[PDB]
């Protein structure tokens, strides 16, 4: 009764969006298949995330089979409509633009990290965008897990684009550093303006991987999975050889870093954020980028929040 | 439900109140489970939903059960003011002013929080008032009595209890405003200084008298104020509280009494502007947190009265 129903966003639930009956304002229903026996995973990480560039917990309650309705925060816009909607223009999102949106999910993904907690599904359907003010938020957390690092995951993850190689392999003692394999991929297709690795099969996308990076050497396949194994030998393609004619070096300098084969070796967040790329956002449209709060402070490495921040 | 274990029973006041453990964290909370009907809202989660203060007790999290039962997870503090004052009578002496100062401070703090939202509490009382001894630190519990005021819309007067109630709650009034929470805190403020509640009585009359006996019969104009759909009683002076209160009681503590026990609701003194007053310039000249104010505190109190309140 408190909640009018509006348009529905997408589909063991659905996806609306709603209005609060006393204050008018728009929120995002989540309603799901439930039994009120067992605990549900998704609204218990939702519990946990508070952080300006990501989607908060407003509101939940019960109804009538028995369904589980999650009111969340709610923002206008996907990166994935923005994205399709430069394609059908015919010309190339800024990177200035990119860099600012890249870097709010840099700083999510730091945040979720700093709990144990990864996405595991980061797609530009899951990135969130207001157009007034360029604000990104990272939505969706029905894919997510808290990694117990002395406890092995079972491997189950199968989608398209923005899995980590290591996941294609089977491994079943993967790491948040998955997330940034995603990014990553994210960040790779905003600027090519498609995705990075196509493929149905873990096989098909794993060889456009290799057809790009080259094939891993044996010290990059254990430290991927050191459960598992032979490809043919391919040299690494430069990527300023396959991003479009016009792109800024630091942009591929950060991709670089970014997508590497060794989990462990891709960039931390926070070291992303204090990477030269970003250099013309510390030097003063754009949304809020250094407000932290007391528990990102925390958090942060002295070195480096003061890279991040401007003079 | 797995993830609490039980609990020590706290109060069976529609449910109970126990003591509960996260599972995961190892930490210690309030459980309030009432029988509920998952057809209908609970007022008391709603409003719950919405207390984010440091003198107010948070939400933690609530769920489902089975008669089907709502279970409200709660932030936990070890002692009541009720069981902190029961025990000074023991051993025979009184609250130093200076700690009656520290909690009552913070009563106000808490108070002008959530009449800022309209919210009245509406059953405030000594057994309400969570307190931390290793901190002094003040807490005001147990919304289930709680109410969101509609100042366009009348109240229907059905509130009995003892020792606290405003005197226009007494007299039936249907158009009751936030200010019964301030007439409840003079009371609790009183009774600390006394050694035992100012006004007992079982009925309503029998309270009104009590009251009447200390603070005189009120004049007409102070009915309408509190009640102007209600009538005569026999004429009584006031009372002086200097031959009420105990022969220490310092001249601040009583001025600041007289001006939140006033008859007309309108005129109790205001939450913000009793932190000002000045018996409490010994906690600006010299005990927990008392001036960290939220963004959210800093904007709704005025400018003049704000720096009353800080420190020089
Ligand atoms: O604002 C949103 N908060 C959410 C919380 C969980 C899941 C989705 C959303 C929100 C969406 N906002 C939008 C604005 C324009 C278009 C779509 C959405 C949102 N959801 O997208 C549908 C979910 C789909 O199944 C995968 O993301
Ligand atoms: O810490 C508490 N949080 C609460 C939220 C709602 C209702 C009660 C409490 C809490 C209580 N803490 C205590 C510590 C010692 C003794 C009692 C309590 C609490 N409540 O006990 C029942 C409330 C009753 O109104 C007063 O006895």
């Amino acid at each position: 009764k408190k909640y009018s129903l509006g348009k529905t966003l997408g589909t063991f639930g659905i996806v609306c969006e709603v209005f609060d009956i006393e204050s008018g304002k728009r929120f995002a229903l989540k309603k799901v298949l439930q039994d009120p026996r067992y605990k549900n995973r998704e609204l218990d990480i939702m519990k946990v995330l508070d952080h300006v560039n990501i989607i908060k917990l407003v509101d939940y309650f019960y109804t009538t089979n028995k369904y589980l309705n999650v009111i969340m925060e709610y923002v206008p816009d996907t990166l994935h409509k923005v994205l399709k909607s430069f394609i059908r223009s015919g010309r190339s999102i800024p990177m200035n633009l990119i860099s600012i949106y890249i870097y709010q999910l840099f700083r999510a993904v730091g945040f979720i990290h700093s709990l144990g907690i990864c996405h595991r599904d980061i797609k530009p359907q899951n990135l969130l965008v207001n157009s007034k003010d360029n604000t990104l938020k990272l939505c969706d957390f029905g894919s997510a897990k808290k990694l117990i690092p002395s406890e092995p995951s079972v491997a189950y993850i199968c989608s398209r684009f923005y899995r980590a190689p290591e996941l294609m392999l089977g491994a079943t003692e993967y790491t948040p550093s998955i997330d940034l394999w995603s990014i990553g991929c994210v960040f790779g297709e905003l600027i090519l303006g498609k995705p990075l690795f196509s493929g149905e099969t873990s096989i098909d996308q794993l060889v456009r991987i290799i057809q790009i990076m080259g094939t891993p050497t044996k010290e990059q396949m254990i430290r991927m999975n050191p459960h598992y194994v032979r490809f043919p030998t391919l040299k690494a393609k430069d990527w300023r050889k396959i991003l479009p004619e016009g792109t800024p070096s630091l942009a591929i300098d950060l991709l670089e870093q970014i997508l590497r084969y060794e989990p462990d070796l891709r960039i931390n967040p926070y070291e992303a954020m204090a990477h030269p790329f970003f250099d013309h956002l510390r030097n003063s449209n754009i949304p809020q980028l250094f407000n932290f709060s007391p528990y990102e402070l925390s958090i942060i490495p002295g070195n480096v929040l003061n890279r991040i921040l401007p003079k």
